[PDB]
């Protein structure tokens, strides 16, 4: 149908046809007369993954025979998405299988919606992991991704009532096609016990074993014929594990919790002792994992062959456990240990919020991993003893940058940890790596200036425009060519076609045709009705006090008042669509949600609004429903208070899918206006300076409520039930945060945002101004391809060259 | 090789060759320079599990266009063992097979001893499932195979100081490439709750929800193309399940808890909550699945299209669930619902032993089955009421007969539920069946004459001669063809080579060629070292105080005595192999093991007694053991008190396979020396009339220990420390048992045991006399083929009439 989607030939359509056939009768057990459209869905995805075999296996073998460097890339989250439509992408099968389908009487895009999600990550941390190992296989990097095999991935968010209810993600339950179990590579991990002393050094004696079974799922490369490696660990109790008899078996499950659940929560830390087994489970499993690997190629070229990237702190046991091993196993003194740990681990920090820093109580880290405490205690002694000698006398830097934190409870702070074993700490934005150095490590920086680096984030334009955006990515493909796919800095060419009709109709009849798709969507799957011919304002991201949803209900309200104030005049008809889940103890941003689906109550059943504003929860928001609402969207909401949202990456979805971004200069926003000038981007509020300077004379919201009449309406309406009105007072802790305790001063962004917001409306009412500015972000998205971004890694932290040569089929 | 396990034609060696290469690559993503013999297994596996599929999805076809009266065989156990030989053989495919695996320089038989065995039963209840699927689909009835699905079978059995240590059966570790989960086909199974009455009839509410999610395993009849199938179901938690957040999650391990773990107690019952659960469970996901291919063809027709068959008591709620769904959903008045359920079920019994009988606690039935108990007491009220009709005055026979106990704590007698809600009830030997209209079951058999039958107990001779046995097979195939094999009564034929010297060689030969291979076995797997020229002296049976272990303790313990008395003097040599499991509760049955192992301390250390007498304990006794050292057996011990034994399987499988039995007159060993004729075979002991004798007159062991001196030393040294040197009392419990509480009178039987025993050997001396009467033995076994027993049920309990006609390939 459409060139990007690559050649269906006679012979390739015939071989998949007959392939889907034998698959369906010997793998399914099903003839034509009982299948149901998930035995098809099946036969089609054990029919591309036969594609991927003979790749995967040349590919392992080819980094045995050649022995490059290998790259680890450790991270308790995976956020994977669906992996049919995205292997025939990376295999150029797409229109291929689509004919096979079609000529069995099949539609390919009805059996791709049966694929469950792969949820194992909350949000911008787990899908970043999945966008990097897409990148590292088309980059041809010996990547691999080590994590948790979570029977339940990310919960499945119902409404009901206008509140989130949390369901079990069973996503397991039909099979997952896609990984194969590697039973003979089971490995113990151990926990508890206790430190004995020998002649011979320190002993980690009467732990209790859980065995790590690793599940390898393949990733294939963009058309190089590359597949890397997703290894995945699933908790397994030993045979002798507790052996009355009957009770015995039944608490095997004590020890297979480990590997059951993904924590929820994003961008905030609970120091749970299930997730702290998660943490040292992964991490103890995968080195013992990369050592094997490099014995089978002395201890110095360990970092020559061995990069392990630390995901955030989530994995920092990562560096006592090398320690551990190194120096009780293989019996390296010290010094020479700890040359090789920190040559071979790099850091990733992904936040600022002190909520979300990992400080793990020391009771729990004595109790459970007793030996990584007294590591832990010797790299702090050691460490300090180097601050002291560069800053003789300054006794506050030294309990500043201690590992071990006094007070009520001693805790670790893993951070601290992570910059003092690793070679490269990196945030994940220009103005969050400078917040580093200026703020929350300029300690270490003073220190180790040379370890801080910025490696600003990326997504992957396979899933995130091939994928997603058929029609977006042909229209580019007629005028440019292909190469973009793989080489996104291309897109400058578009710059040139800016004042194309042709092209400026293409780019509008594209958008259009993604919102009519979408808004059949809507009705099908959830009988809501939407006027496409509105502006669709999105809003998809975690639920968080920082992102701001609030202020976003704010502007609604102020919209819903002002049509309410003059019914008759002309306003530019938006639907308003918000979705994100909450974490489930989160009660703000379970608050939040509510408020959404109140002011959606008050608004969508006004007749006087009628088709011009519509408030819509977008339910369940994951991977999957991303890749339908970013190619439906006009105006991306990235408005986080300056600060707080240290790169973000659905920023860049959107702008790679034909929105226009209004947002704060906050993350990756900067660096987004920047490529495409701050004359195509809807800029508003405090920059960073502004907000320090408001917290140095304090924040006052009642100096806002008092100076902006429409702001006190809307906090008037929100008191008195306007929203609620069976329940007055439903509101009143949403309320009283904003005016007392609003750590994110939604006040004081809400009347550069409002005036903002109608500067979008006023380019709306021109379509061809609105598709020319669109063109130019569009244009200006190449930096923000995860290639790039995997490109920077393996130059200035891995020591490893990028390559886009084939391999041999 | 030889001629019975079929051709390896050019075209069918290379097709194998092909598909097991194929299966490597992309079924095991593996290539031939890192597949262990585990991937050579499974590629081995899936390319048989190829041959079925066909000839299962046609079988199921079939039954749906003949709409024939379908079988439901209800068992909570189906010990299967290995499934890979066996298919083979039933397809024909086992000489391809080697063929094809030799020429990729591959040993079939090691790859065999891979395979986990399928252990979802104790013993014997559980392994006559097996034989009965297997014989039902080479009789070509439309049979099905309905229970749970473990992930825990019977614990594997480690000897550890001589004691017996459990660990769990983890079978599933490594994946079961024979079954298909059917998540399509997933049902709702309900617990605890209350009843409402309403106008309209009872109401079972506020209930908790577990799925039954099903796995079908494939079973093949004998070269007929008839594959039936084998549905077990697994415990699985709704999502909105206990839906703070991440103990929600955890808890969904309670419900699946249910599938978790096989009972491991043989012929003891335990009134265990979970048991209960797993009881229903399977009862009531299989009801449904029943009335669901009934409809997709009014109930009167029902009986004429389902017949359901009870293996024992263990799923006899079957019987108040039909009532519950045809009164409660389907609205039939009572007795028209009762009419159906009654000529639908039929139950088998298996025990006379009163610990073995279900007796479930009322309370226990009160809160999880509310709505059963209410319906079980409607079946108690109107059952009485038609005793009292026909046995007017007698209030006696009224409490006997009745449903419900009266004591300390109200019970259900779950076997007076079965007898009174089935059309059938029968025992497993003739023995056994005259024992139930005798004593246990006389009220209900003066009631109801026409209910009680017998069906004496079987093996299939595929598993049991052609598979674990194949030189036997052969040299008899020579003489007499392969027929036998689907009709083993043409084994007759063999009575006119009982003079053939060729024949009586033959036998002879491959007895020794057996025993070489075991005792070659026992060296590799175990470090053990035997005499294969000796007797091979075999009880294999799961460990109980009435299968009498002990007195072959006595004896053994006997001939040491001899030996040690007159040391220079000739006896035969044998080999005492003594193996099985005991119940992890059952202290009693845990000591004998340990008497066992500290009788082969002392015998097999003794320079004097020389390779003139072994004692081994066969540890991990299972399926697949009892494939290797019953065709090794000399000497078969069926030593049940006489009463006892109900019919016993293993008796069957040694006469099969050349052993001469030593036995008492107890279950099927009296139809079996009636088959062979009494002088072919070593009766000793008291009958069932001698034992009611002995509890007439009170059975004092004292008595027997005065009168034999030889008797007296043994309990002497037992006491002493003999065979416990460091712990001289360790064996008072035994000692204390036989002197004053043995319900078994294991004296009674010692005199004439050891004098029987004196004629084996006698008989042993003389190899030509040995294998005529052996030659006797395997010639009239056919009766206790499960074919044999399988058409009886067929015509006589179900009404449908078996065929050995094959479907077309
Ligand atoms: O770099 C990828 C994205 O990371 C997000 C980010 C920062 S911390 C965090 C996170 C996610 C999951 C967590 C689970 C347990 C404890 C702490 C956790 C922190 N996620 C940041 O908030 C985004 O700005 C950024 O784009
Ligand atoms: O008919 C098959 C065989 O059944 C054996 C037999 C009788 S009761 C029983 C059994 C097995 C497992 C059980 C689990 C829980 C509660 C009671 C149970 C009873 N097994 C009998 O003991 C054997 O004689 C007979 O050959
Ligand atoms: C990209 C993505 C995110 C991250 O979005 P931000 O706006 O950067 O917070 C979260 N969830 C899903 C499903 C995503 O695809
Ligand atoms: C046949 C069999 C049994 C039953 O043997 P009995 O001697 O009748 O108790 C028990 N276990 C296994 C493994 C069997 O094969």
């Amino acid at each position: 149908q459409i060139s990007v989607r690559g050649l269906a030939g006679v012979e390739n359509v015939t071989e998949l046809k007959k392939n889907f056939n034998r698959h369906l009768h010997f793998t399914l057990v099903k003839d034509r007369n009982v299948a149901t459209p998930r035995d098809y869905y099946f036969a089609l995805a054990h029919t591309v993954r036969d594609h991927l075999v003979g790749r995967w296996i040349r590919t392992q073998q080819h980094y045995y025979e050649k022995d490059p460097k290998r790259i680890y890339y450790l991270s308790l989250e995976f956020y994977m998405g669906r992996t049919l439509q995205n292997t025939m992408v990376n295999l150029a099968l797409e229109n291929a299988c689509d004919e096979a389908t079609y000529q069995l009487g099949l539609d390919m895009e009805e059996l791709e919606e049966i694929e469950e999600d792969a949820g194992l990550g909350n949000g911008g941390l787990g899908r970043l992991a999945a966008c990097f190992l897409d990148s590292m296989a088309t980059l041809g990097l010996a990547a691999y991704g080590y994590g948790i095999r979570y029977e339940f991935g990310i919960f499945n968010q119902k409404i009901c009532g206008g509140w989130q209810m949390e369901e079990a993600d069973d996503w397991l339950r039909y099979g997952n096609p896609w990984e194969k179990a590697r039973p003979e590579f089971t490995l113990p991990v151990h926990f508890y016990g206790r430190v004995e002393h020998t002649s011979q050094g320190a002993k980690w004696v009467d732990t209790q074993v859980v065995l790590a079974m690793p599940y390898d799922t393949p990733v294939p490369g963009y058309r190089n014929n590359v597949v890397n490696t997703m290894r995945l660990w699933s908790a397994k109790a030993p045979n002798d594990f507790n052996l009355g008899y009957i009770q015995a078996v039944l608490d095997r499950n004590l020890a297979e919790n480990i590997s059951r659940v993904l924590y929820p929560n994003d961008n905030f830390f609970e120091g749970k002792e299930l997730r702290l087994k998660q943490e040292y489970f992964v991490v103890a499993a995968t080195l013992q994992d990369i050592i094997r690997r490099f014995k089978s190629s002395n201890f110095d070229a360990f970092p020559d062959k061995v990069a392990i990237q630390l995901n955030d702190t989530h994995p920092s046991l990562a560096i006592p456990e090398l320690m551990r091993v190194l120096v009780d196993l293989e019996r390296l003194d010290w010094d020479k240990a700890w040359e090789v740990t920190v040559k071979t681990c790099a850091y990733t920090n992904h936040t600022v919020l002190p909520e979300a820093l990992e400080r793990w109580p020391v009771h729990l880290l004595e109790t459970l991993l007793p030996r990584h405490l007294q590591i832990i205690y010797e790299i702090n002694q050691r460490f300090l003893n180097r601050v002291a000698a560069a800053f003789p006398g300054d006794v506050d830097r030294l309990r500043r940058m201690s590992l071990v934190e006094e007070g009520a409870v001693k805790r670790i702070n893993m951070a601290h940890l992570c910059i003092a074993g690793s070679h490269a700490v990196n945030g994940v934005a220009r103005i969050h790596s400078e917040i580093l150095k200026k703020t929350i490590f300029k300690d270490f920086y003073e220190l180790e200036p040379h370890k801080f680096q910025n490696k600003t984030n990326g997504i992957t334009p396979r899933r995130w425009l091939v994928l997603c955006n058929p029609g977006l990515a042909e229209i580019i493909a007629e005028r440019i060519g292909e190469e973009y796919i793989s080489d996104l800095d291309q897109l400058r060419k578009l710059l040139s076609y800016v004042d194309d009709e042709a092209f400026i109709r293409d780019v509008a009849k594209v958008k259009q045709e993604n919102k009519l798709k979408f808004a059949a969507y809507l009705e099908r799957e959830y009988k809501v009705h939407i006027n496409p011919n509105s502006l669709f304002d999105v809003q998809v991201k975690r639920i968080h006090e920082y992102k701001r949803q609030l202020l976003n209900c704010l502007h609604v309200i102020t919209l819903y008042n002002r049509i309410k104030k003059e019914p008759n005049k002309f306003v530019v008809p938006r639907t308003v669509m918000i979705g994100g889940k909450a974490a489930p103890g989160y009660h703000m941003a379970k608050m939040i949600i509510k408020l959404i689906t109140a002011i959606g109550d008050v608004v969508n059943h006004d007749p006087v609004v009628g088709d011009r504003l519509r408030v819509i929860f977008l339910e369940n928001y994951r991977v999957s429903l991303a890749e339908k609402v970013i190619p439906a969207a006009d105006l991306s909401e990235q408005i986080s208070t300056a600060g707080t949202e240290a790169s973000g990456t659905g920023n860049m979805k959107f702008m790679l899918n034909g929105a226009l971004t209004i947002g704060t200069m906050d993350g990756a926003n900067v660096e987004m206006a920047e490529e495409a000038g701050e004359e195509n981007f809807f800029i508003f509020g405090m920059r960073v300076e502004d907000v320090d300077r408001l917290d140095q004379r304090g924040y006052n919201a009642q100096e806002y409520y008092d100076r902006i009449p429409e702001l006190r309406q809307i906090i008037e309406q929100l008191s008195s039930g306007f929203f609620s009105p069976k329940q007055p007072d439903l509101f009143k802790d949403i309320v009283n945060m904003l005016m007392h305790h609003d750590r994110f001063k939604v006040f004081a962004d809400y009347e550069e945002y409002v005036k903002c917001q109608e500067r979008v409306s006023a380019l709306y009412k021109n379509p061809r101004e609105w598709t020319r500015m669109v063109i130019r972000n569009i244009a200006t998205s190449g930096k923000f391809s995860s290639d790039r971004t995997i490109a920077q890694y393996a130059r200035e932290i891995w020591g490893v060259e990028p390559s886009r040569q084939r391999l041999p089929a």
